[PDB]
């Protein structure tokens, strides 16, 4: 297998996509932008229902971190099938769920007391660490920051603040949840270069909290959590300075406010480590983990210090928690992240750097080059000096890749993000930076932007 | 393979049991109420891991209507595997997703244009169903039933009314939802028989919603929705009158109000029809279902009228919404249901009813029986005037009846729920009653209530 | 004076009245049944801009206790304004206003110490009740009863459950307020004689809380408290059963919820006592009045347990609380309310319950007649088995009152309150009652309603 | 009359503070700080209870801005009581709030159409704009300033951000406010000096609102209004740059959002035009009035374009609102400050702006002086570099300014509000400038601040 395409969409496409305009509800389909219509895969690489084969760089947005059909978690699942697939979790027992939720409290950030509640997805997990969160300390407010994704439920609506249209007639979601400015090095209030500047962007955000928040109209001691992602997904693939969440742990020790690490989209080896809050050393109170832990299976974990444990039986459970295929998937998949996975991760990481150094040095329509391990962002502008958002052409970019055979997803206003299955191939890596540097040069060319 | 019981909890049960209190988040297990540690299953049958074999009469609350362990179902699983798990349905397309959407929604009820969504959960069918509503009706207000359970998100707990402790702490959640009681024909604030006496239950409940609610402190225009279950799952196993959802309709229809009918326990054929809603000759708005649409893998779906549709893209999303396994198990499901598992379901409801009635005549702790097609609720009390709930004697005839090799589930206060696999033969059947019976007179005898 | 009407509205009041819709904003003005255009006020009389003569039986919405214009309350203010008007009483101190707080602490239901929180409407009184009770409890929730009417502001339009018009479009207005039936012996969701059978009612309102709240969807241990009036006034006059509150407190003492009695209508000797709760023999935690309070000048308190108490300052406050004014007013009503005028209310109390009861007898048109004190209500209805509400019918009641020199207000769906000044002399209110009588008899004729 | 102090608190004014420590709720009085116990007032003197008399510079928070004790205010009251105190403005009509509210279109800022409603408070004032906006719009949401001051009740509490003591226990509040950071050219999160530099930080409040919340988790759409004030009050006499509001407003009219207006301490003079809001040429929707309208009587107004108006009747009205003595009062009122209290204001000017830089040139303690007409604020910091509050000194200055015979309130954390009564004459003005000098030194030299 290669990347190798003829016509995209071609005509099975074609069908399938007028098929789900037809049947499905209105999400975040895009036809024009995001035409692949995935039949089967191998390896690193998408087969369409047209027989095109496309390198993978988005991983099915971070679920498939092990690989699109890991042989290692199809066996596991295979042999989950023989024995039981669904047994109640919440009202039986099952031994599957307990050595997932075992496995889960040891690879916990930090080394302290860990209880895990198992949940179906990312949203569910979010909405388990709130309640989990309201619950031990008897408060009802939140901190989040703007451009964070927590989900689409209704209290993890309250914390997203990606972009308005997911808010759009939803109003009142879960009441109590404040926002204030991401440490973003790159686009901030204050205008601060944080990567130049990290110390002074910090200090910015948590003076935000401190005099403007605490010392106004948000109580501090009302406060039961500040949700965070170690590195924003949706809101552009955006990584904080080295200290920030030290600092935030200060502030919040000094009011009792729990640290809240929403993973699902970092976690589970993406940045070289098993979690990303790792590069950041806190140790976050509750840690919400999703999408790549089920290895293509639905899953959902809320991991979280054990003395916060709800005091009585039910005040949260669910049906599907605990769901034994997956809990086979997920020891399986985090069995593969420890035995050369993360270390894969760690190793191709400084290729992206320079790769993507170079690739900023060269193309002026590149405002931002930023990352971990295997998770890049770089964010497209019309303007180095306005940050004018290149949103036109950064979708450009992500359809030319495709011609070309890359899959590539978007992410903010005008950024891609590159997040290849961490068993990619240097050769693999290398190949699918080449192609992502031609859709560039192409949408570069074709607009009239510099190339030094 | 037979009932067939030694010890229950075994030493490897009690294991299992410990090292969950130790790793896991206090939900609604119970070492004392359900000491069942699943390790595998085959036909109608729970293998326990000390070797314990139980018939099954919980269908893992609802969720394995196809069987505890279907190999159409498998077969259909294993042959996705081969395939793809993950393709990111809700940013790229595949046609897995559009094949079970469609199916969807032509098996939906009545004959209207649909179109659905696809999440993983029953929580996240109702979260969605709560979107759609508020997005479509541009209104942001909800009537819901006292006894309801929609689920544990921050948006379905201000549905649920089921048990307070599932509240506990957590307000504030979403704002907008006022609670009626359920017409109930066995307990309702009127002491009215809804058995002899429907019409008068039926009119008590839609002038408390008009009179109380419309006429005093709910302006009806800005009701979105009318959620429902069509028979009250955790709350009881409830079964309304036949004319309720008419009159609800005619209600709603007058103000423009959605019905929002949640068929997540009484859906895919338990009733003897694929919908429960089809005994009670309404075509609701929305249809949310989950459970035993995946047979026993995650999956939801939110099953709405063609024209609430959001009507720009970015509302509402998901990452394993549209899951490629899911959809393959759905699809195989709704084969084995359409072919032989619903008519069976239509076969056993006689034997049900008899068996239930001839037991509701020979032991006064018995206040009420109910149910359809192969959903019953027997409902146990102290004393047939004063109704007061005989809990501990209804724990212990769930207690009682798994020493003998059944697994039942308890459902609201003081009621068991018989809900075995579709699959389940009249002799089988007549095994699970005759051990129910035994495990009643055991009880019954104890506690010295009358045996006719 | 006597009562003296020609035309009404004459030429003056109309001019009034189109000035008022030109530059006034829509609220509970009627041009059409309340065409009342008051230019001064004497003893029990309005004389109106045309100078036609009325007499009164509104009291300015239960306000003018002491009369339409009292010559102890008018020196006591002139003697006031000589000294000072406004002292900022939140910030600066001063003697007037903590010889009010004396004085109602002192007179108080029951012997419990008191603090007091002075505001500027019935509206401020309840919202300092809200806090007050969310401060001491740390409890966030509250249970008010269906008709109920406490104001119009954002915290007391939760409270509020009178009409669906005064919440259109407000939603959210404060979360957290669950409503049940208040037990109106006339009205009530369970169709029992409240008369007749009082303990039955009484029983089913308390069972309502406890089962169908308390049960399922409400926490009672987050009940800050239970908002009532001792008879509820915009929603009929409607006097609960004499046991009703004794029942509600041991359900409230039991779950630690404050009692919050709302005396802003029925307070200040309207009912023959001081507070209308004391004929119900419980002591409220918190009391809340306005209106009558300052005979013509805006004030409002709330008085409290003493160990309800804000624990620390700048919780709430106010500009115009402690106005020097309105206290010396207050202290002056206080001292016509204790010689004499409640004396007058008791008086008075059996001509009312009379005439009334005669005019039961003879007008099929009455559908119920109820009353304490000077606190009458009466209801009309098109059908005495039915209980069809007479709205059309009552308002050509009030206008045919009007038109014949008696000043009347409506009051729920289709009632008329009685609530005269509590100087008005025996021979007043027998003018009163035999006018109002002879707009029931025209009513009555007009439409073929039967005299007897 | 003449500044002329012994002891105070002296042994009649310990009393008092000593009774309403018993009987009152704890608010904002500070017996240590405010010891002050009016007994009468004269001209621009209190007299406390011990025959102290003191210059006031507080106008009792901005109310009595014709005087403590304005004879034509107390002439109008004294006529008005002869004829009628209260008519239930919102039942019945009555010419003197007819009056009224036609004089407040008149003098309303601009030249639009305009309605009335009035009420009893600035609170009320507040919950009435509130209400106006979410009907007229039909959007919930609106947005206010960190710092702002609008009152303490559930719907003003939401856009009230100046202390969180203000809010401590009384989440939930009205759901749907978001904060963003005034303009203040003082202390802002990017450190502009907006004196030097108003056009910077005009565009990083605006791009704050257009770039941090519209696109990213305020939808523009569901916002119904901006309320601001447009000097902060309570929040430190905060003078925001002179086109700050243009700016807002264009930004506004962009997604159709009401601009609200917050006058009820800056209106009626007090900056020597009839509203604050002139000084920088705009044209509010709403405008929102109390305090000093009424002359020392309780009264509210709300001012709003005409076509915003309530569609159908009791969507909002009160008991007290249209009070004819306060009607009276403040129509007094008007007229005193169009008859030349204003353009006293105007005249006095020059002086306040002259003093207060000659003091802040002066003394280092002072870290900030800004100001309008009769409405000045006065800073004080430990350091003119760190800006650190000093909030133990600015205590100390209001203590020594009253020992001296100077009556001041603290406003926000460290500042001095000066608001002499309008009517102050060029010599009490330079009399109570050089007592505030005194304290000033006093507290100086006692602390070792620098003396320039
Ligand atoms: C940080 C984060 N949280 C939550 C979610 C939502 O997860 P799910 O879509 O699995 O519900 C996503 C995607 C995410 O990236
Ligand atoms: C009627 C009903 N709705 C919703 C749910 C919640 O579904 P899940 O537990 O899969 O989130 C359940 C269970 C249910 O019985
Ligand atoms: C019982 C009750 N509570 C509260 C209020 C509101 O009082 P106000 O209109 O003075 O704000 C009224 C009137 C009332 O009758
Ligand atoms: C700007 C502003 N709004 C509202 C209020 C509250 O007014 P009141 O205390 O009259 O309710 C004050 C004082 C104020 O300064
Ligand atoms: N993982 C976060 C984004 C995934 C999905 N497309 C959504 O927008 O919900
Ligand atoms: N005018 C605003 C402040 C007035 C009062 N002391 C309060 O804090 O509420």
């Amino acid at each position: 297998l290669k990347p190798n395409v003829k016509e995209i969409p071609g005509p099975k496409a074609r069908k399938v996509i007028e098929e789900h305009h037809k049947y499905m509800a209105t999400t975040t389909n895009d036809p024009n932008e995001y035409f692949l219509v995935i039949e089967r895969a191998e390896g690193v690489y998408w087969i369409d229902v047209d027989g095109n084969v496309l390198l993978d760089f988005s991983s099915g947005i971070g679920v498939m971190n092990v690989g699109l059909r890991n042989p290692k978690v199809i066996e596991a699942i295979k042999k989950q099938l023989d024995l039981v697939l669904h047994a109640a979790g919440t009202d039986y027992y099952n031994p599957y769920q307990v050595e997932l939720a075992k496995k889960l409290v040891e690879i916990a950030p930090g080394d302290i007391e860990r209880k895990v509640f198992l949940s179906n997805s990312g949203t569910e997990a979010n909405e388990a660490a709130l309640k989990i969160a309201k619950w031990s300390t008897n408060r009802k407010m939140f901190i989040a920051f703007i451009g964070a994704f927590h989900g689409r439920t209704h209290g993890t609506m309250s914390l997203t603040a990606s972009k308005p249209v997911q808010r759009s007639r939803m109003f009142p979601t879960m009441p109590g949840v404040v926002h204030v400015p991401y440490p973003n090095p790159y686009r901030n209030p204050w205008g601060i270069d944080g990567y130049e500047n990290p110390d002074e962007l910090i200090n910015r955000v948590i003076d935000y909290i401190e005099e403007y928040l605490f010392e106004h109209y948000v109580p501090a001691e009302e406060v039961a959590g500040i949700f965070f992602e170690p590195i924003q997904g949706e809101g552009g693939y955006v990584v904080p300075p080295k200290n920030f969440f030290k600092e935030l742990k200060k502030l919040a020790d000094k009011h009792g406010i729990l640290l809240i690490d929403d993973e699902v989209q970092m976690g589970m080896g993406r940045t070289g480590r098993m979690w990303a809050i790792e590069h950041f050393d806190i140790v976050p109170d509750i840690v919400t983990v999703a999408k790549a832990l089920g290895g293509g299976i639905p899953i959902g974990a809320t991991i979280f210090r054990a003395d916060l444990d709800f005091g009585v039986s039910g005040v949260h459970s669910n049906t599907f928690g605990g769901n034994t295929v997956a809990a086979a998937a997920a020891l399986a998949v985090i069995e593969e992240l420890q035995n050369g996975l993360i270390e894969n991760a760690q190793k191709l990481e400084p290729l992206f750097r320079e790769r993507l150094e170079e690739m900023k040095e060269k193309y002026e329509i590149i405002g931002d080059v930023r990352g971990l391990g295997l998770a890049w962002g770089v964010e497209f502008v019309k303007d180095r000096k306005t940050k004018e958002y290149a949103t036109k052409e950064r979708g450009e970019i992500v359809v030319e890749a495709l011609k070309r055979g890359l899959a590539l997803l978007g992410c903010g206003k005008s950024a891609i993000r590159l997040i290849p299955p961490l068993i990619i191939s240097e050769e693999e890596a290398k190949m699918g930076l080449d192609i992502f540097e031609e859709a560039i040069k192409v949408v570069s060319e074709r607009h009239g932007y510099k190339i030094h």
